[PDB]
């Protein structure tokens, strides 16, 4: 045993199991809005010997010694951050080492407020994220909610936008110590000058959680919620399209009066919560930074939006509903409920069809059970080099679905029957095998970022 | 642009970066007792396309579709996990998806605790971790002291040992819901049976945080915590020589009928509570290095890393070093330079000019953290790079040169400072450190190393 | 020395204070809503023996022993304390060792909830109480807003009223415990059934803070809220007329499925809280009790309301402004904005002329150091047996005292230039000296309950 | 109505309980350590018209107005306070607000302490109070333990006193912000001196709880805890004599400059933060009882209570009785009946049934608090009503005689319930019980009582 025998050989039943993966992620249409597929170049810094070292603390300020090589490595993936957003070194610091998105948002609640501080973040099913202080009306689900005190503000339901007077209505009565603008499922852009003034007023920090639109705002295409934001937090997936971190930009220089943002953000990372760095992800993460710096990704983004908004208005055309009307992102929000169906009827339906989305809260829903909405993503198959005729024909795969679905719904009762007679009744299974084909071969037409076989 | 170039074409000042790093591995005697290197089939297995998959939740309890494949790795990462540490289904389950050693303690405080709740660690300056919930007299350092409230327990100064006496004692009156037993800095064997003894009586959860002896449990080459333990926590790289990740395991079925209740808690705690989407590339890469760990090769490293830490703790008391605790039983060696004339820092910065990584220690009975007294030394990092016991004697020789060296150093200068910047301005003292350099480099260059040839 | 040495004969110091106190009650016109004036009878059981006794503990379940007196005197305040608002037994208890008000709100906080629990109460400076959850924009101020989190519901500020409706809106997103139903400075009757719904709706404790009105509920003269409260507290002075001590009142037996708040209560207020118990002042309450049971004392709290009401019309007949339009309790609220003067000089002259009343925050006031309004209260008055006529005759002489502040205020600029003018200014001290003159000839007049010395 | 008639008149039911307290009082022999005869003098002003008024806020810094005559009493009470204890004004500021002695203590905690911060007090069984921080196995007691980190110090068993040795060890680990010295079962002096130096090493606070031996102090009588406390609190009955109230003295002026910062904290944690409108009555009932303390009478009053402490103390060992700590050197006496074949819970019921109230209290070593192996008893009431050290040796007669009743009827019966009953069920007992309550009575009587004559 030297170690250095290949997975293939060493392995051969996770070597395969490597190989089903890459062969379904090429085989079918991913539309998940918070996937994407991770260039080789970084993939190769991920599994590299980076992972053999241990460099507790930070670039000058280490616990131990050796960590020469190291340092350059976290300095540069700190230099490619600021530059990839196009931020003034002087007004903002970067910390790298967050292993996600959900430590990244967790240490920036550690650092600025104490056990039991208030902060306040868009609801779980108006579209926020679980680490924005969710907690049912039975338990607290998300630690953010456990070690600190979340008050939830809400969408208008007409709108379907965010409801910026009861935001402004409630956090002079809540007194917020931190407000989060942020969110994991919606389709429209967001008024950081509005939240801002929110902010300003009950004297809180606004944190602007971009994971999801990340790689827009740094190829321009939309507005940037540096302008605005005390803290930024993101992860280094989703649109950036890198291996899976975290990334926490804060504020540097004069206030008004310094600001203090960065003794205590880079403290809480460590030593208050993480351990060891993973410096392979901080260079896979570097590799992605430099490659949303080219002009190459710009027009990947430009890509994503107009890929996006082909499928909206092609929906649109078929006669479906989407909340908030349309787009202005990367997603589109889909309310199946005025054409007869639910998002867990529909996610079913086209999984089975190698389509993988996943179902969403619309507002009006008062049962998660069957919820009436769908999350479809541009970014991953934007990746493959889809343009907007490819997205209209994945319109297209997604219109038989539904169709498909509408009519076992009409012979079944329950989800349970539902979801059974997709596998039991041939004739449905033969229509869901023949739209599959159709859909695996116009999927593996198209190129795959990262390696060949795995 | 298909994002399928290669890292050298594509990004050359990240690829000569790598290539710097593999080669100061390569050339350098890695003692730090934390470190290993990690085999090139879980490397292969950690830059992967899983890493492009969301997969939030549980095997058959996700929140998105499309993760059979996904599924399936974690189920076989569990099943691996299980067998190598030879424990039984019915009794024992294990969450494989915290992102390293310090999320896998957090997510338990937060499964079995209030936040306030009381917990009992041993004190980091006697050999405990950040996370077993740190505080100094000034400040809340580790996020444990914060959200819960700690209390150390320490090492009896006279042997070097934890003081169980002293815990016991303590214990009635702190009344923790949790007592940790692991260290970071030990070089002696945990008396998990006094552990259980002093929890039962207070009624606390025993979590096991075999973090740094994981690889040596696995081989069977000394006592397992899962005898006596309630919760295990590890990290999969260290001794067990995987990719950077941790695990949790509990127990399950019947405790006393009176049940135990920490599989749901626990699993609720790593997600939706705490962690976001898995990191799937981790996950494989960890399942490849457990199914290394069953294997009689990895059961004949783990006794060659015992024999090496014992060569090693012979070596340096043939040469008038004195060890805390007088030994060691495990893969590291605490090292007293006191007696020598020579801190722990001095030494630590001398020997990395020659290539040689250590870390100061705190020793049982001073206080400074500036100037530790002690130097903590590992067997596991070169042993993967078949280091036998001879080797390990040659590995002594360096470090006693390097301590001399630092001696003289001393007598010609006052202050911390004044030490650092002698061994850089002084072109006698450069000169001796830069012949024990390629000496180092020249030894260390000859033996295989695990991974890729060139990143 | 024996201890039986009258306090005139061993300190002539303290009875000259006590002499000079008892010369100052009965000489001005008191009209603050929270004070009253005790029986003799109440007193002379508050000043005896039962303060030598040790009873931690309950009636039969007591630490030490020789409690077979002091057992039957607690078991006697807690029957009459049933019987003074008419409760069923078997569906209420009560608590009778608080201290005062603000330790038996407290305690039912800890009884009910863990720290940091979330509780709504009514704003102070909307009319609410500081045990309530008081905190300002910078401090914490209410150790119930300390230990646990407190949010705020408002008045609505064009009809001086409880936004109800932003109550349960702001309800449904803080997700309260415990929603507390009291005010200190309100002029009108409660909705305790609109209470009830909010609370039911979002899982909360409905705790009814009676402390000002629990005089008129015992004399039955206004609704009861122990129709729709889980917990009652209040103090046994203010409108019951009683020593300075604390009830808590709480519902037994079954909800729905029992209640189980009565081991809670009881072990908050000991051994979690309070220490010995204060045998003088349950006797004491004991007595006030048992006067609150009598025809005499219906006829007191309705004559309370008839001489509220006409203190209001002489206002308004003279035209002052009342928040919420009048009155339906035993106070008022005077808006002075409209007549051209603050709370903080009108307290001010009407100080100066043996008229106590206190300032009162307005609906609209942004200055916290000159409140725009004024509170006063009948019950004190009425228990010296003042009738409508003699309060329309009080509202004589503040009307004199407010039309020589309006004449100071035009010859002063700020609140400091005000006070020293009406000590300084030696026309406007023979003016106020006159008015005092013929203040203190009118209350001397009247009969006082209590002692005649003391 | 005129609410000027009497009690007497208006509420027959309650002035006849009245009076069968009195009766009861007069008739007894008050052995509790916690009590004391108030004097009529202070009584008066207990019942008087300043129940009427509400003084929110302290003396010039009113909520309502009309308070001139308030704010002198309020001033005078401080004044008072700080004359009764020989203080200097210029380093010492005292509140006069504190409802009671628990009011007090958690005023000092919300004052100077975040929630969930660290103390440290005597444990309950070992002589502390309930609001110094007890917790049990399965519960929070006290509030104290509920908002605040507790963690007992206990006595050592071999002495029966303070192990002061324990509590440095177990106070450099569990960092306490604030250290108790005080105690409600303890008949030894504390060592304040040695408190201090622990706090000065860990960098607490310590407050002095006073309350049992606070008249004591006032008299000089024994060393003051002013010399090294930070914060002092106490009630005003107890030895003091007093109403029913509480005070918290804390230092002012230059720490180290350096200034103490106690003043505006203490002050505004009892207002607005903890309690109300101020209970004037009683704060002029306590200005007349400090105002007592400051006579050549209460000097010879406190000296009187040593000394029949210590009379009764030598009585109890003439008699094969056994104390904890060998004796005292304050107002209690801490017996220990397990040796004597008898318990507290059974000595309790007997000594009750002939009108001797004490109470029962734990023997270090011992964990049943069921039956406790021990009993308190107290001097200050008795001597209030000038008993001499020939009255508590006559006392000890009395209690010498009830122990043996106990003795025969433990021979007698198995479980403690059986006991009981047995003591009114047995016509032979309850006849040499109520023989020895008959001259126990006779004997009490004859002595004077302060107050009122017949309530
Ligand atoms: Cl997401
Ligand atoms: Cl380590
Ligand atoms: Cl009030
Ligand atoms: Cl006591």
């Amino acid at each position: 045993w030297t170690g250095q025998e290949s997975l293939s050989d060493s392995d051969p039943e996770m070597w395969e199991l490597l190989q089903r993966e890459k062969d379904r992620q090429c085989r079918g249409l991913e539309l998940i809005a918070s996937e994407n597929f991770c260039s080789r170049a970084a993939l190769e810094a991920l599994g590299s010997c980076l992972n053999n070292k241990y460099s507790e603390g930070y670039p000058g300020k280490r616990y131990y010694g050796g960590a020469e090589v190291v340092d350059e490595i976290e300095l540069l993936c700190q230099r490619r951050a600021l530059e990839a957003f196009d931020l003034d070194p002087a007004q903002w610091g970067v910390n790298v080492q967050p292993y996600s998105g959900s430590p990244a948002n967790l240490a920036v609640y550690t650092a600025l407020l104490q056990p039991h501080d208030r902060i306040m973040g868009l609801d779980l099913p108006d579209g926020g994220h679980l680490t924005h202080g969710y907690m049912s009306d039975v338990k607290r689900i998300s630690a953010t909610s456990i070690f600190f005190e979340s008050m939830p503000y809400k969408l208008n339901p007409k709108t379907g936008l965010i409801d910026y007077n009861q935001l402004a209505l409630t956090a002079r009565l809540f007194r917020p110590r931190l407000i989060i603008a942020g969110t994991s499922a919606y389709a429209r852009l967001i008024d950081y000058a509005r939240m801002r003034e929110v902010c300003d007023e009950v004297k809180a920090h606004l944190l602007a959680d971009m994971a999801h639109i990340s790689g827009l705002v740094a190829a321009k295409v939309i507005p940037s919620p540096f302008k605005h934001a005390d803290i930024v937090t993101t992860t280094t997936h989703k649109t950036l399209r890198g291996a899976r971190s975290g990334l926490i930009f804060y504020r540097k220089g004069v206030k008004a009066i310094p600001y203090t943002f960065e003794d205590r953000i880079n403290f809480a990372v460590f030593p208050s919560l993480q351990g060891g760095p993973h410096n392979h992800a901080i260079a896979a993460v570097a590799v992605a930074l430099k490659q949303a710096c080219t002009p190459m990704f710009r027009e990947y983004s430009l890509q994503v939006l107009k890929n996006a908004r082909a499928m909206a208005d092609a929906l649109l055309e078929r006669g479906y509903s989407l909340v908030s009307g349309g787009t202005d992102n990367h997603l589109v929000l889909v309310d199946l409920r005025p054409k007869g169906l639910d998002g867990a009827r529909a996610e079913r339906v086209l999984e089975l069809v190698s389509i993988t989305a996943n179902k969403n809260t619309c507002p009006g829903d008062r049962s998660a059970i069957t919820p009436g909405g769908l999350r479809l993503g541009a970014p991953a198959l934007t990746s493959r080099q889809f343009r907007e005729d490819d997205f209209r024909r994945v319109v297209d795969f997604i219109d038989e679905g539904v169709n498909i679905g509408l009519e076992v719904k009409s012979k079944t009762a329950k989800l349970q029957d539902f979801k059974s007679f997709l596998l039991k009744d041939s004739e449905t299974s033969q229509r869901l095998a023949n739209l599959r084909q159709r859909v695996e071969q116009f999927a593996r037409a198209f190129p795959m970022p990262g390696f060949d076989e795995h």
